[PDB]
């Protein structure tokens, strides 16, 4: 007896800069040109 919420759902839509997912390309694309903050050497 172990049940109640599932957190958020799932979708083959995710983002490579981050860990966002979203229910088409479209509003994937618009987001992954948002992502301006990461510049230089600095990764990992
Ligand atoms: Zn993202």
């Amino acid at each position: 007896g172990s049940s109640g919420s599932s957190g958020a759902g799932e979708n083959p839509f995710k983002c490579s800069k981050c860990d966002r997912v979203f229910t088409q390309r479209n509003y994937l694309v618009q987001h992954e040109r948002t992502h301006a903050r990461k510049s230089g050497p600095s990764s990992g």
